[PDB]
């Protein structure tokens, strides 16, 4: 959470300071996103340790605010690749799938797909997500 931990968390990204920059204005923006460092298993077969910010996000929907948890896997080629995104429920959530999510969480967008750095960054893919979520919520707890 300091830039000094997050540097070394990064210490094997290709563009570390470009990567912990956003990093510390993510998690002081979004408070219940965490850098968690964890092992992400790609369809290659391998695995790789690489850095998470996991946690909620706050979508107003219909008047009220709700904390939707999501994944942003930062790839070691950061910020000139999109982070990897989904959905996080709990065992008492599902999963409302739609144009956006699919059915393991994974998450779609324009945003991502035209990303370009520097026009392109965390901030603001997370408050797009923020507007298509609030339009229509990827996570589903009550009838």
């Amino acid at each position: 959470v300091s830039e000094s931990q997050l540097k070394k968390m990064v210490s094997k990204y290709k563009y570390r300071d470009l990567t912990v920059r956003e990093t510390v204005n993510v998690i002081t923006l979004y408070k219940d996103l965490k850098p968690v460092l964890d092992s992400y298993v790609f369809n290659d077969g391998s695995s790789r340790e690489l850095m998470n910010l996991t946690g909620t996000i706050p979508v107003p929907y219909r008047g009220n605010t709700y904390n939707i948890p999501i994944c942003l896997w930062l790839l070691d080629t950061y910020p000139y690749n999109p982070p990897i995104c989904f959905v996080k429920p709990t065992s008492s959530m599902t999963i409302k799938t739609g144009k956006h999510v699919d059915a393991n969480g994974k998450i779609y967008l324009p945003y991502l797909h035209e990303w370009k750095h520097p026009q392109s960054d965390l901030l603001g893919l997370i408050q797009v997500m923020i507007v298509v979520f609030g339009d229509e919520p990827p996570v589903f707890s009550r009838p």
